Formats: C-alpha cells, structure tokens, sequence
C-alpha cells in the first residue's frame, strides 16, 4: 500500500497527494482552456466527463480545504466555480443547455452552498457570492413551471422541455432541490426553504421512490405512467443525498419525524451500499465495465456527505465513522496502480487495483472518490457547517429572479 492513513498527519499527507493526482486531470486553469470543467463532454469527443462533474470536483476541493486546511487549490477552484455561473448567476450557462438537468444545476448549487457553509473565501465584490448562487439555483428550481401536476408534483430530470429525459421525474433532481432547501433553511433560518424541502421529501415518499418498508431509494419514474413505472436501480448518491438533507432538516427543526427519517435512511444505506464495511455501487460495480463516468463519482459523495451527517446529526456518529474508516481503508489499499504506484481504481471492495480504462475513462472520478473518502477521515477535527451566525458569504433576495432569466422565456 502506498498511502498511509493511520494518524491525522498521515491522512493529511495522503490527502495532499491525492489532491495533486486528481488535479492532474483538470486543465481548466491553463491558457486556452475552460475553467470549471473536466475534459469533455464525451458527446463532442473532448473527454470523458460532463459539465456537472466539474461542479462535483469543485465541491470536492472546497471540502478538501475545509478538512485539511490546505488552501493550495483555492484560487483554481474559485475561478472554476465563478466561470460556470452563467449570465444570470444561476448555474444555467446556455452553452450547456444539452446537459442542463435539475441535478446538473443542483450539483453546482450544492458546491456553492458548501462554499458558504465552509467559509470558503468570498469571490470579489462585483461577482456573485456563494450563498447567492445557491439561492439562485434553489429559486429557479422552485419556479412554478418546474412543478406541474403530473405525478401530483416533483421536478422533472431535465430543465429544457425538448431535452431527452424531460418525461422522467427522478430522485436525484428532487434530492438536489430537497438538499439545497434544507441547507438554505439551516444557513439563513428562513422557513420558506424548509417548507419546500418538506414538500419535496413528502412527494418522494408518496410517489414511492423511497420504499416505505425498507427505505431503499429508487431512481425515478416517467410521467406517462404517472411515475408508477419505478426504476428500482439503487444508486448510492440518491439515498446518501436524502440522508444528508434529512440531517439538515433534523438539525434545523428538531422534529422527531426528521430524526426518524435520518435513522431509517441510514439503516438502509448501511444495509444496501456497505459490504463488510466498504461502499459498493450496487447497480454496476459487481462486474467490471458497467459503471459510467457519472457512477464512478458517487461513492466519493457518499463519504463526504455521510461525514457531514455526523456533525449535524451527532447521534449518528458511531454508526457512520467506523464504516467510513473501513471503506476508506479499502479505497487506499487499491491505490497502487501503475505507472505511479499510487493510481486509484474504483473496485475498493475487491481489494485489487483495476485500471480505470475498464470503465472507459481516464480515471478522474475514481481519483475524486478516493480524495473525498480520505479527506473526510478528518471530519472529527473540522468545523461543522456554518450558518449566517458565523458565515462570511452574502445572499441576494432576487437570486434567480433576473428579468433575462431563462424562466421568463420558458
Ligand atoms: O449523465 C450525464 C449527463 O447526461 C446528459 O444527457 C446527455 C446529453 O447531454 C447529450 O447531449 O446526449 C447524451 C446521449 O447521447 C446524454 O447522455 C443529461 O442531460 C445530463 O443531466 C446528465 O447529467
Ligand atoms: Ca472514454
């Protein structure tokens, strides 16, 4: 094994080297390149990765700095986050319409929310601020045209009505909106965010994407079938994102119903995604060559989000931290690949390095996921998410409401 993680100092060193290796995939700070994105999209044969994964990377590095204190990449991350905000400061840059799902926009909004929670350095005074960016994403997702009567509510996967998948009302789009609402409520203490989060969670429960018996979290359903054709694929990031948002709602409301939802979602996640202590992407990881670029990132979010759950729902700490530890141990045990002797693959439970070429990418998602898992081993030393009591960001009451905003020509 190359990376050591037995003490705080070893974890810090390993995380620093993992942050270096993940950054090698990113070209956006170089002359002539586009800040904020990994190479791609694959539809243009420019690389393996879609725009939203750039947003996920940005968030991973906001967390990296928060967890380790290393600010080395902060300027690169600030540039990338600011470059992708779009003309209306809402993470809807029109050049990216083709991949503009509510989840894609949502992941960028969640990285901005994380920047506010982590007190990431503020953009310059003339630029959009982190809280305001999160508020803009949430506001556009709350806009009435995104909430029609099909399936009695819920967000559709896609924002543009002509995008493939507009007829699919899926968990992840709704989970992003839920998580943002819960986090905006806790940060700002504004209850309208929380009321929307309650409504969306109740919808996810009612439509049955959350299994009422097992608390498994399914993928979605289509409007032409009243959302009853549930796709029962269980992706780790769906359950984990609902757990994360539910923990924010528990912390904000102190309502036992939210504690119960945290506990039930957590029981399900441990049952379904952790195999002898190691996170496992059950829809695809059981055979090599099936996981897509998107799926290779999910276990990193699971680690980072579950770690934060232990801070804001501290009664979960003893259920979560030991399991994240064994999962991160498996992650580093297989980061031994050539040519460096430390290249990371995806198949942590297997105990062996598998070249990322088996899943047809250069390996950035695997690198991101290991960075996330190792960094998050430092959660016990980190500050919890800030609120407006101690945060340094600034909001905008008209976030998402510009007169040229895309909702005005929907
Ligand atoms: O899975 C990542 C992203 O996939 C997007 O759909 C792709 C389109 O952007 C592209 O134009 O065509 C391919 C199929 O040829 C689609 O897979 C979604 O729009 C994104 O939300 C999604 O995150
Ligand atoms: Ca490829």
């Amino acid at each position: 094994q190359y990376y050591k993680i037995d003490t705080k100092e070893e974890i810090l060193e390993s995380a620093r080297t993992l942050a270096y290796d993940m950054m090698l995939f990113y070209k956006g700070n170089q002359s002539g390149e586009i800040p904020g994105i990994l190479p791609g999209p694959p539809t243009e044969h420019k690389g393996d990765y879609y725009w939203w994964e750039g947003g996920a990377m940005m968030g991973t590095y906001v967390d990296y700095w928060h967890l380790t204190g290393d600010p080395s990449y902060n300027h690169v991350i600030m540039e990338g986050m600011l470059h992708q905000v779009g003309p209306n400061a809402d993470y809807q840059p029109p050049n990216h319409t083709a991949s503009l799902g509510n989840d894609d926009q949502g992941f960028w909004g969640m990285s901005a929310m994380l920047a506010a929670e982590n007190k990431f350095p503020n953009p310059p005074d003339d630029k959009p601020q982190w809280l305001a960016l999160a508020q803009a994403v949430w506001t556009t997702q709350a806009s009435p045209e995104r909430h029609d009567g099909t399936c009695n509510g819920g967000l559709r996967w896609q924002i543009p009505p002509t995008n493939a998948g507009y007829n699919y009302k899926n968990t992840i789009a709704n989970a992003c909106f839920f998580d943002l609402g819960a986090r905006l409520a806790r940060y700002t203490k504004n209850n309208t965010y929380a009321e929307w989060a309650e409504k969306i969670f109740d919808w996810l429960y009612a439509v049955g994407y959350i299994d009422h018996e097992t608390w498994a979290v399914y993928d979605g359903g289509h409007v032409e079938h009243n959302c009853t054709d549930i796709n029962r694929a269980q992706f780790s990031y769906n359950a984990a994102l609902l757990l994360h948002g539910a923990a924010f709602m528990w912390n904000y409301t102190e309502d036992q119903k939210w504690k119960d939802r945290v506990d039930n979602l957590l029981t399900g996640i441990l049952r379904d995604f952790f195999k002898d202590g190691v996170v496992f992407e059950i829809p695809c990881e059981g055979r090599q060559g099936a996981c897509t670029a998107d799926m290779l990132t999910f276990k990193g979010y699971v680690h980072r989000w579950m770690a934060v759950v232990t801070q804001i729902a501290p009664h979960t700490k003893d259920r979560i931290l030991p399991v994240l530890r064994t999962s991160a141990e498996a992650a580093v045990k297989q980061c031994v690949g050539p040519p460096t002797g430390r290249r990371c693959g995806f198949y942590w439970k297997s105990g062996k390095f598998v070249d990322p070429s088996v899943d047809h990418t250069s390996g950035a998602g695997e690198a991101m996921s290991v960075l996330a898992a190792v960094s998050s081993l430092l959660i016990e030393y980190a500050e919890p998410p800030a609120t407006n009591e101690t945060g340094i960001s600034r909001g905008d009451p008209n976030a998402g409401m510009r007169s040229r905003g895309a909702a005005q020509h929907f």
